[PDB]
């Protein structure tokens, strides 16, 4: 079934594309971002939560976030969490806000981030056209089992190639976003 | 963030492609009568959606033949609808409570492009689990960068992560070998 195989091209594309996003979302860029948050695991109410369920975090300058703890109790382990992620925020509080300094980026990590970022653009196209010619190649494994036509591999690969080429501009957007994040100041 | 999930990341991500191609290259015709072909059959009987071999039990009866025992004799025309449908190629007769099927003979053209195609396919897996691993080696170099970890807990990481390629590679390559000797006989 052609039907079965061109949705397992979206599917993997767009799958790879989250993969891709996800681990680009991470990397930091200078700017206070309250999504590298996303992902502290503090250790209260009997086991494991994120951050943003027990507190509220939310970008006070270019250089600082401001987390604001409901239960008071929960300030120690959230400090202890957020500390031993090793991000290497400066870390203070007042009352029940918790105070984040974003360590400056000097130039030459920021000259570093550029070329791992462009490195990682790269994995991200490579999957992508990896994936496009698996896909072709399974069609044509059914068109030489004599399973499909040869009709039914070039118009198949033509709405498959346009598929391909959208999924890749929204990557081209993507990793052009977050590199003007790190140029930019 | 930390290196114990980028290590998961990359076994997790690999395992996801070597699973990918292992069913891929499992769609490839060998001439040879194999049971595994049957093994997605859906049969619509009964009012519902059965399993194939829930109300039958497939053997290999020779090179070129598969005999299915349909314990519910009533259920040979819906057993015969699923596996045509499912376009496998194969021919079919019935015979009381039995199906014959003989394998689609293979000509050599066709056995010589599936080799080609099947080399394809497994390079293309290859492909990417070497991509992923060039991946996860830059989130790590970005990791070391941002100064969350150091040079030789990069290295450390780096060691064991080609630990878990060599395993996979391996896996991969021993699915190649196995089937490029069904398809040769
Ligand atoms: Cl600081
Ligand atoms: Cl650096
Ligand atoms: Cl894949
Ligand atoms: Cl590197």
């Amino acid at each position: 079934m052609i039907s079965e195989v061109k949705q397992d091209a979206k599917s993997r594309m767009e799958k790879s594309l989250s993969v891709y996003l996800s681990d680009i979302d991470g990397i930091r860029t200078g700017r206070a971002r309250t999504s590298v948050l996303n992902g502290i695991v503090v250790e209260t109410y009997g086991g494991r939560v994120k951050l943003n369920t027990i507190s509220s975090v939310s970008v006070s300058d270019n250089k600082t976030l401001m987390i604001k703890v409901w239960d008071s109790n929960n300030i120690g382990a959230i400090k202890t969490a957020i500390m031993n992620s090793n991000l290497g925020f400066g870390i203070s509080c007042e009352a029940t806000t918790i105070r984040l300094t974003v360590p400056d980026m000097t130039q030459d990590m920021r000259k570093n981030l550029v070329k791992l970022l462009g490195k990682i653009s790269e994995d991200c196209r490579v999957s992508i056209r990896n994936i496009r010619r698996d896909i072709m190649d399974r069609l044509k494994v059914m068109q030489d089992s004599k399973e499909i036509s040869e009709d039914d591999l070039r118009v198949a690969g033509v709405e498959i190639q346009k598929i391909t080429d959208d999924i890749m501009k929204k990557v081209n957007d993507a990793f052009t976003s977050k590199e003007k994040e790190l140029l930019h100041v």
